[PDB]
């Protein structure tokens, strides 16, 4: 399955987010059009966009902006075809971060939209 | 003390695996020859032999799946010369080292422990 | 906001320590004097200093250690005109490592306090 090819371009999950931004950059329209293809073509298989954010602001203001994330990203697709009944998006806020640091180093990495595929 | 030396070969104390593989590959081989060694010199130290898995697949799966892969780094350790001093254990997919969503994180997750009591 | 900035000299958050020490290092009070700058300019803001530890001794003994790093940086910090009522020192011990493997390299990154700026 091109799903567990790790050098598919599928096996990039990730989009990035400027600070306090849901912009979904135009250097991530090519991995949301693999991924749109796949999803295409495997239409039993579902997807769950998870937001985050660093943790830069309440706890709050950080679920409803890493659901903005994950809701831009769902968007995004569905406009490359993807059906709806494929695609959830949560946000997990700052709660989850990946990179445990306090400063940009890590906050760069935390602002960030993930594909997870049910499996 | 060679455990406490991050200098040893004995500091690397992992096995890492291929998607859904519980295979123990060759190239570790000459990791658990060293700890083999060191066990069987030091009768006394027991090590408990974790495995794990990256998030793919139900929990209970990788529960099993796991529980393989100690097993099976558990089985080539006494192959190599005391069933008293190892035990095996499954941590499944619930203590992921990296917490990433993608293969970067996924194949370190795949990996058995060698962790000293 | 130059504490937003990733140019700024703010950017850097972090300071580390040697084995069992709280000294502050010289190479850090530029650092802390940029700090010291920006919280005397902008009164509202207040900074909360966490000090944390390697894993090695015991966590009541390095809850301890990361407390003395905590102070020894709001101290340095107060002598630089920073207003008491600004700062907070805290400590995490050895309980938030952000460096998990067991070498020299983990362990330096780990003996650390952080600005962690209120936003
Ligand atoms: O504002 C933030 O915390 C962000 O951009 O993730
Ligand atoms: O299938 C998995 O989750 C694995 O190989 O760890
Ligand atoms: O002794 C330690 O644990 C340290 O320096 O953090």
């Amino acid at each position: 399955d091109p799903l567990n090819d790790p050098n598919s371009p599928l096996a990039k999950r990730s989009i990035y987010f400027d600070f306090d931004s849901y912009s979904v950059k135009d250097e991530y329209q090519p991995l949301m059009q693999q991924h749109a293809q796949y999803l295409k073509s495997h239409p039993q298989r579902h997807v769950l966009i998870q937001g985050n954010t660093d943790e830069r602001g309440t706890s709050e203001y950080n679920l409803a902006l890493g659901q903005k994330r994950a809701e831009a990203v769902r968007r995004a697709m569905a406009l490359l075809g993807v059906n709806d009944s494929q695609m959830e998006a949560v946000s997990l806020g700052k709660e989850k971060p990946q990179a445990t640091g306090h400063d940009e180093a890590s906050w760069a990495q935390n602002r960030r939209a993930d594909l997870v595929y049910q499996q």
